[PDB]
Protein backbone atom coordinates (compact mmCIF):
# COMPACT_ATOMS: atom_id res chain seq x y z
CA UNK A 1 0.00 0.00 0.00
CA UNK A 2 0.94 3.74 1.15
CA UNK A 3 4.36 2.85 2.33
CA UNK A 4 5.32 0.51 0.07
CA UNK A 5 4.75 2.78 -2.66
CA UNK A 6 6.39 5.66 -0.57
CA UNK A 7 9.37 3.41 -0.14
CA UNK A 8 10.05 2.68 -3.59
CA UNK A 9 9.84 6.28 -4.63
CA UNK A 10 12.60 6.75 -2.25
CA UNK A 11 14.65 4.46 -3.55
CA UNK A 12 14.75 6.03 -6.97
CA UNK A 13 15.60 9.99 -5.87
CA UNK A 14 19.06 11.14 -7.46
CA UNK A 15 18.69 14.12 -6.52
CA UNK A 16 20.14 13.53 -3.08
CA UNK A 17 22.78 11.54 -4.52
CA UNK A 18 24.36 13.66 -6.85
CA UNK A 19 24.83 17.33 -6.51
CA UNK A 20 24.20 20.12 -9.32
CA UNK A 21 26.58 22.56 -7.54
CA UNK A 22 27.79 24.25 -10.69
CA UNK A 23 24.20 25.03 -12.05
CA UNK A 24 23.30 26.11 -9.22
CA UNK A 25 26.91 28.62 -8.86
CA UNK A 26 25.24 32.39 -8.87
CA UNK A 27 28.10 33.36 -11.04
CA UNK A 28 25.70 31.09 -13.44
CA UNK A 29 22.13 32.16 -12.88
CA UNK A 30 21.74 34.00 -16.24
CA UNK A 31 22.74 30.62 -18.47
CA UNK A 32 19.70 28.46 -16.60
CA UNK A 33 16.15 29.39 -18.24
CA UNK A 34 14.83 27.84 -15.03
CA UNK A 35 16.64 28.59 -11.87
CA UNK A 36 15.45 24.94 -10.49
CA UNK A 37 16.13 22.79 -14.00
CA UNK A 38 20.09 21.99 -13.66
CA UNK A 39 22.33 19.67 -14.78
CA UNK A 40 23.97 17.05 -12.64
CA UNK A 41 27.50 18.27 -11.91
CA UNK A 42 28.26 14.20 -12.95
CA UNK A 43 26.94 14.44 -16.57
CA UNK A 44 27.33 18.00 -17.64
CA UNK A 45 28.74 19.14 -19.88
CA UNK A 46 31.92 21.01 -19.49
CA UNK A 47 32.64 23.85 -22.20
CA UNK A 48 36.41 24.01 -22.91
CA UNK A 49 38.75 26.40 -23.52
CA UNK A 50 37.46 28.92 -21.03
CA UNK A 51 39.20 30.59 -18.57
CA UNK A 52 38.74 29.58 -15.06
CA UNK A 53 39.68 32.73 -13.78
CA UNK A 54 36.10 33.95 -15.22
CA UNK A 55 33.97 32.52 -12.57
CA UNK A 56 31.78 29.92 -14.21
CA UNK A 57 33.27 30.14 -17.55
CA UNK A 58 32.87 26.03 -18.23
CA UNK A 59 29.04 26.35 -18.15
CA UNK A 60 26.26 25.17 -19.72
CA UNK A 61 23.05 23.64 -18.82
CA UNK A 62 23.13 20.04 -20.82
CA UNK A 63 23.94 16.83 -20.08
CA UNK A 64 25.73 13.50 -21.64
CA UNK A 65 22.84 11.14 -22.03
CA UNK A 66 23.87 7.15 -22.47
CA UNK A 67 21.51 4.02 -23.11
CA UNK A 68 22.85 2.78 -19.96
CA UNK A 69 20.79 -0.18 -19.70
CA UNK A 70 23.55 -1.53 -22.23
CA UNK A 71 27.46 0.66 -30.04
CA UNK A 72 24.10 2.55 -29.48
CA UNK A 73 23.76 6.08 -30.42
CA UNK A 74 24.93 8.94 -27.41
CA UNK A 75 22.83 12.00 -26.46
CA UNK A 76 23.52 15.08 -24.87
CA UNK A 77 20.16 17.00 -23.49
CA UNK A 78 20.10 20.26 -23.56
CA UNK A 79 18.50 23.45 -22.51
CA UNK A 80 17.26 25.85 -25.50
CA UNK A 81 19.07 29.04 -26.10
CA UNK A 82 19.82 31.96 -24.01
CA UNK A 83 20.10 35.14 -25.99
CA UNK A 84 23.33 34.78 -23.50
CA UNK A 85 24.52 31.25 -24.53
CA UNK A 86 23.93 30.95 -28.36
CA UNK A 87 27.55 31.06 -28.14
CA UNK A 88 28.29 28.55 -25.76
CA UNK A 89 25.81 26.39 -27.38
CA UNK A 90 28.10 26.44 -30.54
CA UNK A 91 30.88 25.70 -28.60
CA UNK A 92 29.22 22.74 -27.23
CA UNK A 93 28.46 21.55 -30.89
CA UNK A 94 31.85 22.32 -31.81
CA UNK A 95 33.44 20.39 -28.67
CA UNK A 96 31.87 17.34 -29.09
CA UNK A 97 31.93 17.06 -33.00
CA UNK A 98 27.83 16.61 -32.67
CA UNK A 99 26.53 16.67 -36.57
CA UNK A 100 23.09 16.03 -35.72
CA UNK A 101 20.76 18.70 -33.72
CA UNK A 102 17.49 17.82 -32.67
CA UNK A 103 15.09 21.10 -31.55
CA UNK A 104 12.07 19.93 -30.22
CA UNK A 105 9.99 23.61 -29.92
CA UNK A 106 8.98 26.20 -32.73
CA UNK A 107 10.87 29.94 -32.92
CA UNK A 108 15.77 32.45 -29.73
CA UNK A 109 17.16 31.24 -33.12
CA UNK A 110 21.04 30.22 -33.43
CA UNK A 111 21.19 29.76 -37.27
CA UNK A 112 21.30 32.01 -40.22
CA UNK A 113 18.56 32.30 -42.82
CA UNK A 114 19.30 30.34 -45.92
CA UNK A 115 22.36 31.32 -47.96
CA UNK A 116 23.45 33.13 -45.20
CA UNK A 117 26.18 33.26 -42.81
CA UNK A 118 26.62 34.70 -39.58
CA UNK A 119 29.58 34.41 -36.60
CA UNK A 120 29.05 32.69 -33.03
CA UNK A 121 31.95 33.65 -30.81
CA UNK A 122 34.96 31.45 -32.46
CA UNK A 123 32.89 29.81 -34.74
CA UNK A 124 31.24 30.88 -38.68
CA UNK A 125 27.94 28.95 -39.32
CA UNK A 126 26.74 29.33 -42.88
CA UNK A 127 22.70 27.73 -43.53
CA UNK A 128 23.17 26.01 -47.11
CA UNK A 129 19.79 25.22 -47.36
CA UNK A 130 16.39 24.10 -45.58
CA UNK A 131 14.17 21.20 -46.54
CA UNK A 132 10.48 20.51 -44.79
CA UNK A 133 7.70 18.35 -44.29
CA UNK A 134 4.42 19.10 -42.68
CA UNK A 135 5.44 18.33 -38.97
CA UNK A 136 9.20 20.00 -39.33
CA UNK A 137 12.23 21.60 -41.01
CA UNK A 138 15.94 20.06 -41.69
CA UNK A 139 18.50 22.75 -42.24
CA UNK A 140 21.86 21.77 -43.53
CA UNK A 141 24.23 24.14 -41.67
CA UNK A 142 27.76 24.08 -42.48
CA UNK A 143 30.37 25.37 -39.60
CA UNK A 144 33.80 25.81 -39.63
CA UNK A 145 36.31 28.00 -36.92
CA UNK A 146 36.23 31.91 -37.92
CA UNK A 147 39.84 31.48 -38.66
CA UNK A 148 40.17 28.42 -40.49
CA UNK A 149 37.74 28.00 -43.37
CA UNK A 150 39.34 25.32 -44.78
CA UNK A 151 37.79 23.04 -41.78
CA UNK A 152 34.15 22.79 -42.69
CA UNK A 153 31.54 20.20 -40.81
CA UNK A 154 28.25 19.47 -42.19
CA UNK A 155 25.63 19.73 -38.86
CA UNK A 156 21.61 18.44 -39.78
CA UNK A 157 19.43 20.44 -38.14
CA UNK A 158 16.30 18.83 -37.70
CA UNK A 159 13.49 21.13 -36.01
CA UNK A 160 10.04 20.03 -35.15
CA UNK A 161 7.27 22.50 -35.82
CA UNK A 162 4.48 20.54 -34.74
CA UNK A 163 4.34 19.73 -31.35
CA UNK A 164 1.82 21.61 -29.17
CA UNK A 165 2.43 23.59 -26.55
CA UNK A 166 1.47 22.63 -22.78
CA UNK A 167 0.89 19.24 -24.62
CA UNK A 168 1.59 16.47 -27.19
CA UNK A 169 1.06 15.45 -30.58
CA UNK A 170 -2.07 13.82 -30.96
CA UNK A 171 -0.68 10.93 -33.31
CA UNK A 172 2.85 10.01 -32.85
CA UNK A 173 3.40 8.96 -36.74
CA UNK A 174 4.67 12.76 -37.15
CA UNK A 175 7.51 11.87 -34.16
CA UNK A 176 8.03 8.17 -35.02
CA UNK A 177 8.96 9.50 -39.02
CA UNK A 178 11.15 12.48 -37.79
CA UNK A 179 12.85 9.99 -35.40
CA UNK A 180 13.46 7.87 -38.63
CA UNK A 181 14.96 10.16 -40.28
CA UNK A 182 17.64 11.33 -37.51
CA UNK A 183 18.39 7.88 -36.70
CA UNK A 184 19.52 7.48 -40.37
CA UNK A 185 21.48 10.42 -40.50
CA UNK A 186 23.58 9.58 -37.48
CA UNK A 187 23.90 6.15 -38.11
CA UNK A 188 25.30 7.38 -41.90
CA UNK A 189 28.32 9.19 -39.64
CA UNK A 190 30.20 6.62 -38.05
CA UNK A 191 32.11 9.49 -36.28
CA UNK A 192 29.53 11.61 -35.21
CA UNK A 193 29.45 12.81 -31.84
CA UNK A 194 26.62 12.70 -29.33
CA UNK A 195 23.07 13.96 -30.91
CA UNK A 196 22.21 17.35 -29.59
CA UNK A 197 18.69 17.55 -28.50
CA UNK A 198 16.76 20.04 -26.58
CA UNK A 199 13.72 21.98 -25.61
CA UNK A 200 12.91 24.64 -23.28
CA UNK A 201 14.00 23.51 -19.86
CA UNK A 202 15.98 20.15 -21.49
CA UNK A 203 14.11 17.64 -20.24
CA UNK A 204 10.13 17.34 -21.18
CA UNK A 205 10.33 17.35 -24.62
CA UNK A 206 13.73 16.52 -24.67
CA UNK A 207 13.34 13.25 -22.45
CA UNK A 208 10.52 12.12 -24.15
CA UNK A 209 12.35 12.00 -27.72
CA UNK A 210 15.52 10.83 -26.22
CA UNK A 211 13.29 8.10 -24.61
CA UNK A 212 11.66 7.32 -27.26
CA UNK A 213 14.58 6.98 -29.94
CA UNK A 214 16.41 4.81 -27.39
CA UNK A 215 13.33 2.38 -26.95
CA UNK A 216 13.07 2.51 -31.37
CA UNK A 217 17.04 1.44 -31.14
CA UNK A 218 16.06 -1.46 -28.72
CA UNK A 219 14.07 -2.93 -30.67
CA UNK A 220 15.84 -2.25 -33.93
CA UNK A 221 19.05 -3.71 -32.23
CA UNK A 222 18.00 -6.50 -29.68
CA UNK A 223 14.88 -7.81 -32.10
CA UNK A 224 10.99 -7.21 -31.88
CA UNK A 225 11.29 -10.24 -29.63
CA UNK A 226 13.04 -8.12 -26.50
CA UNK A 227 11.64 -6.96 -23.38
CA UNK A 228 10.86 -3.45 -23.44
CA UNK A 229 10.60 -1.77 -19.94
CA UNK A 230 9.82 2.20 -20.19
CA UNK A 231 9.63 2.68 -16.38
CA UNK A 232 13.21 1.70 -16.28
CA UNK A 233 14.63 3.17 -19.14
CA UNK A 234 12.71 6.60 -18.23
CA UNK A 235 14.71 5.82 -14.43
CA UNK A 236 17.65 5.38 -16.49
CA UNK A 237 17.97 8.54 -18.12
CA UNK A 238 17.05 10.72 -14.62
CA UNK A 239 19.48 9.33 -13.50
CA UNK A 240 21.56 11.87 -15.75
CA UNK A 241 19.39 14.64 -15.73
CA UNK A 242 16.83 15.00 -13.43
CA UNK A 243 13.12 15.24 -14.55
CA UNK A 244 13.46 13.42 -17.92
CA UNK A 245 10.43 13.47 -19.30
CA UNK A 246 8.36 15.62 -16.86
CA UNK A 247 4.27 15.29 -17.91
CA UNK A 248 1.14 12.43 -17.55
CA UNK A 249 1.14 13.68 -21.31
CA UNK A 250 4.46 12.96 -22.16
CA UNK A 251 4.77 9.67 -20.22
CA UNK A 252 1.41 8.27 -21.86
CA UNK A 253 3.11 9.71 -25.49
CA UNK A 254 6.51 7.24 -25.15
CA UNK A 255 3.35 4.21 -24.96
CA UNK A 256 1.45 5.51 -27.75
CA UNK A 257 4.36 6.13 -29.82
CA UNK A 258 6.49 3.02 -29.30
CA UNK A 259 2.91 0.90 -29.59
CA UNK A 260 2.55 1.79 -33.27
CA UNK A 261 6.18 1.56 -33.91
CA UNK A 262 5.78 -2.03 -33.29
CA UNK A 263 2.75 -2.23 -34.44
CA UNK A 264 3.91 -0.93 -38.03
CA UNK A 265 6.90 -2.93 -38.48
CA UNK A 266 5.27 -5.64 -37.58
CA UNK A 267 2.91 -5.05 -40.76
CA UNK A 268 5.51 -4.28 -42.57
CA UNK A 269 7.09 -7.76 -42.42
CA UNK A 270 3.67 -9.54 -42.92
CA UNK A 271 2.94 -7.75 -45.79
Amino acid sequence: GFWEEFESLQKQEVKNLHQRLEGQRPENKGKNRYKNILPFDHSRVILQGRDSNIPGSDYINANYIKNQLLNAKTYIASQGCLEATVNDFWQMAWQENSRVIVMTTREVPYWPEVGMQRAYGPYSVTNCGEHDTTEYKLRTLQVSPLDNGDLIREIWHYQYLSWPDHGVPSEPGGVLSFLDQINQRQESLPHAGPIIVHSSAGIGRTGTIIVIDMLMENISTKGLDCDIDIQKTIQMVRAQRSGMVQTEAQYKFIYVAIAQFIETTKKKLEV
